């Protein structure tokens, strides 16, 4: 009487999808080739950033799925009041909220969703790599490499397997899928702002700068940002072109001078030497933007959510929030259609792809305002 679903990928979107479907009564199995990130034996946590901005929409998605869990899962998130813009003179200006965001730790959020899933009948299958799918009019046969071949049949499959989705490739054999991948001329580097030694009453913690603002140092086609952690430290991120970064890291002094010149007010709050070290040593992940149409295999046999459907630019886009909204939209469509996945998945493709156009255009406009159109003397250095 129950239907079974294989969800491929146990990142943030996959875990939320698993929560949503298990709650709605489906028999869920959640696969990931990675080891369980809650284990100390698992060395690669695959965490692209230490923390995340979760929007009202992202929060509302988790809340629509499980309000009690959502309360518990998000208890330590730090609400933001606005953005704090830092100019070349180290002047800060508060711009109060667009959409509200809250800072939350990535590891904690992903680990907490897994914890919630263990309280359901969801089967967790780490160490399982999806390698092939056979599509039929009844069940879909999913082939895995474990550790070792392994196959299991499912009524339908949800690809939440990220930007390079194996599920998406498998779908492409069954349906004509328009597809594009674009490798961004953009890299990011994670930096660190330590907690202060003493509790700062006006900040409510050991914070070196305002914890209730997303801090941005916007420059011409590059940017530094910072978002608070619960312990008083900030996760800081530098974004710049591949060419700019490659040219900088040829020399430690060159990086150091660049940082001092462009972000002079970070010397008060960050160790320059290890910043330089982090800058030269941080592994540079390639950022790819991918788009998809359709998102489903006809007859309700499969659907793609999260980065697997629409991997987008960091910061300027909001991949996790978008993926959380994917899930919320899908579940509402399933309820609207009384469990008819054929109808729901088809309508999903139509409406979500209209949404994606609007989302993409917003992100481009965000990049234009915040990073491209930056030439004033307060933001672009004159030698
Ligand atoms: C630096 C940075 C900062 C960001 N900040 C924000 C932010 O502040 N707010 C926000 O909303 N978004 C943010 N994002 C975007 C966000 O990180 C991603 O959109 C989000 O994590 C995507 O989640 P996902 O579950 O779709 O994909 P993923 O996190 O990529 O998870 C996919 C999972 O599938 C597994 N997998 C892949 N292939 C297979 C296979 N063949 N078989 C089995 N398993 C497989 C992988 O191991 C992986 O665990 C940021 C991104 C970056 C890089």
């Amino acid at each position: 009487m129950s239907e079974s679903v294989a969800i491929i990928g146990a990142g943030l979107v996959g875990c939320l999808a698993a929560l949503a479907f298990s709650k709605e009564g489906y028999n869920v199995t959640l696969y990931d080739f990675r080891q369980d990130p809650r284990l100390d034996t698992t060395k690669n946590k695959n965490l692209k950033s230490i923390n995340l901005a979760i929007s009202a929409r992202g929060i509302d998605a988790l809340k629509s799925i499980d309000p009690d869990a959502c309360e518990h899962i998000l208890q330590d998130m730090i609400p933001m009041k606005g953005r704090m813009i830092h100019d070349l003179k180290g002047r800060q200006e508060s711009q109060l909220y667009g959409e509200a965001i809250n800072s939350i730790n990535r590891s904690v959020l992903n680990n907490s969703l897994l914890d919630e899933l263990e309280k359901s009948t969801t089967e967790l299958k780490f160490g399982h790599k999806l390698v092939k799918i056979e599509w039929t009019d009844d069940k879909q046969i999913c082939h895995f490499a474990i550790g070792t071949p392994h196959t299991e049949k499912y009524d339908f499959v949800i690809g939440c397997d990220g930007a390079y989705s194996a599920t998406r490739s498998q779908m492409q054999r069954k349906v004509e899928m328009d597809f594009s991948q674009e490798y961004m001329n953009l890299r990011y580097i994670e930096l660190y702002i330590p907690p202060t030694e003493e509790f700062k009453p006006n900040y409510g913690g050991n914070f070196a700068i305002a914890p209730d603002h997303l801090h941005i140092w916007p420059r011409h086609k590059f940017m530094l940002i910072a978002l608070a952690n619960s312990d008083g430290s900030f996760t800081s991120t530098f974004f710049g072109s591949k060419d700019q970064i490659s040219d900088l890291i040829t020399s430690k002094s060159r990086v150091r001078e660049f940082l001092i010149e462009n972000f002079p007010d970070i010397i008060n709050i960050m160790d320059l030497d290890d910043a330089v070290k982090r800058f030269i040593t941080y592994p540079k992940e390639s950022l790819v933007c991918v788009n998809c149409k359709p998102y489903d295999v006809p007859g309700g046999k499969a659907i793609l959510l999260g980065d697997a459907a629409h991997a987008m630019v960091p910061f300027y886009g909001q991949g996790m929030n978008c993926g959380f909204e994917d899930v919320r939209i899908l579940m509402a469509l399933l309820k609207k259609h009384s469990g008819d996945r054929s109808r729901a998945f088809t309508e999903y493709t139509q409406t979500r792809h209209k949404d994606l156009v609007s989302i993409t255009e917003l992100a481009k406009r965000n990049y234009k305002e915040m990073s491209h159109d930056v030439t004033s003397k307060r933001f672009l250095l004159r030698k």
